[PDB]
């Protein structure tokens, strides 16, 4: 199974409080950026998990603007800065048994790295840039393998 980790792009420093902060302009440009790309690269999402957080939920509403992504989404508590790696890992590892080809995470630091780490064996935790994305590809056992990582600065 295609897992593709995309950390949110970038975000206002200001709101109300942290959950709440908003994209930036230039976050939603760079994330329509990243997904025109991956609709380039024949990428199909079959489904799509999101942190809870305003600026995870508005980056897949930018990058669902450009590339086909499913009708519905999963919001999932354990995709927060805080969540648990290991229920994420779970959560992926159910789906792949349940047959699912490709499956688009949308998170945030420092959660991203450590999930391409949990799910990919002899990995370090890799570096996110906003908007950036990573490929994992992940068997029935958990056994992932880090393909490759893409950041709107190698695009653009
Ligand atoms: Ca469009």
């Amino acid at each position: 199974m295609q897992v593709f980790i995309m950390r949110h792009g970038d975000a206002a420093l200001d709101a109300a409080s942290d959950s709440v902060r908003p994209l930036t302009t230039n976050g939603c440009d760079e994330s329509r950026l990243m997904a025109n790309w991956l609709k380039g690269q024949k990428v199909e999402i079959e489904r799509v998990l999101v942190s809870p957080f305003l600026r995870a939920e508005q980056t897949l509403e930018e990058v669902g603007d450009c590339l086909n992504l499913p009708s519905s989404a999963e919001v999932l508590p354990e995709l927060t800065p805080c969540g648990d790696v290991g229920l994420v890992s779970a959560y992926l590892q159910a789906l792949t048994n349940e047959g699912v080809a490709s499956v688009l995470v949308i998170s945030h630091l420092p959660l991203v790295g450590y999930l391409v780490a949990e799910l990919c064996p002899g990995e370090t935790p890799p570096m996110f840039t906003t908007s950036a994305i990573a490929s994992v590809t992940l068997d029935e056992s958990g056994n992932g393998t880090f393909n490759w990582q893409m950041s709107p600065c190698n695009l653009k």
